[PDB]
């Protein structure tokens, strides 16, 4: 029932870019783009929380095709057009500077996607992958979603499924809480969507921001997702102690250490053992991490 590898890296589906738009508003930092593809010519089917591979064009030193890179799917199974014909991604352009030359280097695949013109054909896409970030079957589940940057992507999908679509079988009746961390208001990816869902589902959907360059801690420091987890540690632990409660974390690897440590420290403070809680959560399949 869970699709995987409908397309293999050997023979990827060839998609067409039908949209590509900037998500960071003026005054924000960096470039993150929402990139959508028509897939209606193939059998690509997918579930919310899964990922697809992209093979950027060209070759490596040995005349060899590049490795695929994985991108979390930002759309529901039906796609943003709600016609089952498309798939979308949330792509951040990777940049760094060489420590010896000083030269700026741009990630190969993220650059390819960010500069991908609308109309472009021949996009090499590989079949859906992942089971760790799926939405629970329990329609009454409490879903806690921790996100930094492009980590918002599967949660956009979740939320659209939860509050923006009507299904013939499913209907979410639980609580959903998104804690999303970004440096500036301009950098709130999909701000208008989320805020609209919040205004329309005021008792089932809670939207908490952590805006690092605009909001201050009591010590005067920058507010990060981990700062919110600390501020609301009591509430999170109360929630975690319900069996219907799932915690999801997505974004760059660097969000994990400090989040895992806040939980740990806030657990000790309360004579609880966070390794324990996490173990059991993992055994109950209620704790999900996709960090990259
Ligand atoms: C399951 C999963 C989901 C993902 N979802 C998303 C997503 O939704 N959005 C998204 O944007 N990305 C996502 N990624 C990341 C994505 O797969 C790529 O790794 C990313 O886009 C960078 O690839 P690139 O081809 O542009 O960079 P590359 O050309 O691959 O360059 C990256 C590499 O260069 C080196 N490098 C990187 N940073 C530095 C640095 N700071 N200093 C020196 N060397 C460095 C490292 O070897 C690094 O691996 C996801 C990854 C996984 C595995």
């Amino acid at each position: 029932s869970v699709p995987v590898n409908i397309y293999r890296p050997k023979t990827p589906f060839l998609g067409k870019c039908i949209e590509n738009y900037e998500l960071v508003d003026e005054g924000g930092s960096g470039t993150v783009r929402h990139v959508t593809f028509d897939i209606s010519e193939g059998d690509l089917r997918y579930l919310e929380g899964q990922s697809i591979g992209i093979i950027p064009p060209g070759e490596d030193k040995n005349g060899k095709p590049h490795k695929l890179r994985l991108y979390s799917i930002a759309s529901t199974r039906h796609g943003d057009m709600e016609d089952n014909k498309t798939v979308s991604l949330c792509v951040r352009q990777l940049e760094y500077q060489d420590p010896e030359s000083g030269e700026t280097v741009y990630g190969v695949c993220s650059t390819y996607l960010c500069n991908l013109p609308v109309g472009t054909d021949d996009v090499k896409i590989t079949g859906p992958v992942g089971k760790e970030m799926l939405l629970p079957d329990d329609e009454d589940a409490t879903v806690v979603m921790l996100a930094t940057g492009t980590g918002i992507a599967p949660f956009r999908a979740f939320l659209w499924r939860m509050f923006k679509e009507q299904h013939e079988d499913y209907k979410f009746k639980g609580k959903a809480w998104l804690i999303f961390g970004v440096p500036y208001t301009a950098n709130i990816l999909y701000k208008d969507d989320f805020e609209k869902m919040a205004a329309e589902n005021p008792d089932n959907f809670r939207l908490t921001y952590a805006i690092s360059r605009e909001q201050k801690t009591a010590d005067g420091g920058k507010v990060y997702v981990q700062s919110r987890v600390s501020e609301y540690a009591d509430e999170l632990f109360e929630m975690i102690q319900k069996p219907n409660t799932h915690v999801y974390m997505c974004g760059l690897k660097g969000m994990q250490p400090p989040i895992d440590e806040t939980f740990t420290a806030e657990a000790e403070k309360r004579g609880l053992n966070w390794e324990e809680m996490r173990r059991s959560m993992k055994k109950e399949h209620r704790w999900h991490v996709e960090v990259y």
